[PDB]
């Protein structure tokens, strides 16, 4: 699939940089024709077949195809796509309140504050999983706040760079996210399904409640070994006044066997979450 090949600068003015990763840089921008503001994500293309620098066209097209499907208050939306020799440029919805990660670092939350974030995350993931989309990279840096200066910030899930359609219940690809947040089936290179996201949600919940990462070791290999062994516990110093029901919720997500793990529907009916 090809994208708009006119110069993006003829239609948009860029401003402040929002952030950058290994292959992407994201800049605030403003569309000239409407005055409306967006986030322009520049993804560097691969320069040759075999290269490791840049993102393969297959991977870029997958991300764009998935983004085109989605319209939900808790997930980032796609406005337009441009490209030139060097980059594909995604014009995305602007979410300007920063990462949930940075929000956590500036402030543990109360259980109310934690569940207020978590419920939005669950709703976004319920939408995605209902469309058979696995995100595969859920973590606090991929949750963006609309406005961080309100008591209950609204959030949107971003970064669909590892996302896949799961049309046969599982996928068997080169898929590996951030060690602190990946499920054991990812660590063990096994077929992956929607269940992997639910594990990541368990890790996020543990962090929201305690300010500590449940599997984090001194090196990435230690973290991955910890994940595979389900080597986590609820430290009393962090969890002494946390409700047992919140611990139960986490415990039913951080389960090695993806078949016994709570699904997104299970998580919405769980007594800690259900109204
Ligand atoms: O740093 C990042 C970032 O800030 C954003 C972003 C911010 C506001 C938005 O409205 C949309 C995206 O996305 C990203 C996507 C990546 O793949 C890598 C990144 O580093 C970021
Ligand atoms: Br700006
Ligand atoms: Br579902
Ligand atoms: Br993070
Ligand atoms: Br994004
Ligand atoms: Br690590
Ligand atoms: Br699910």
């Amino acid at each position: 699939t090809v994208f708009r090949q006119e110069n993006v600068d003829d239609y948009y003015d860029t401003g402040e940089e929002l952030g950058s990763g290994q292959f992407a840089v994201v800049k605030k921008c403003r569309e000239k024709s409407t005055g409306l503001q967006y986030a322009a994500k520049f993804i560097k293309k691969r320069r040759t077949k075999s290269s490791r620098r840049g993102v393969s066209r297959e991977d870029i097209e997958r991300e764009v195809s998935i983004l085109k499907e989605i319209q939900h208050p808790n997930v980032i939306t796609l406005h337009e796509v441009y490209e030139n020799k060097t980059d594909v440029i995604l014009i995305l919805e602007l979410v300007a309140g920063g990462e949930l990660f940075d929000f956590l670092a500036e402030k543990s939350l109360t259980e109310e504050e934690a569940t207020e974030f978590l419920k939005q995350i669950l709703n976004g993931v319920y939408y995605l999983h209902s469309l058979q989309i696995a995100h595969f990279d859920l973590k606090p840096e991929n949750i963006m706040l609309l406005d961080r200066n309100v008591p209950k910030p609204r959030i949107k899930i971003i970064d669909f760079g590892l996302a896949h359609k799961i049309d046969f219940g599982n996928e068997f690809k080169n898929i590996f996210g951030t060690p602190e947040f990946v499920a054991p089936e990812i660590v063990n290179y096994e077929p992956l399904g929607l269940e992997a996201d639910m594990w990541s949600i368990g890790v996020i919940t543990y962090i929201l409640l305690s300010g500590a990462s449940p599997f984090l070791g001194d090196t990435k290999q230690e973290t991955l070994a910890n994940v595979s062994a389900v080597n986590y516990e609820f430290e009393d110093e962090y969890f002494s006044n946390t409700s047992a029901l919140a611990k139960d919720f986490i415990r039913r997500l951080l389960v090695k066997d993806p078949k016994k793990r709570m699904t997104i529907q299970d998580s919405l009916q769980h007594p800690w979450i259900k109204p």
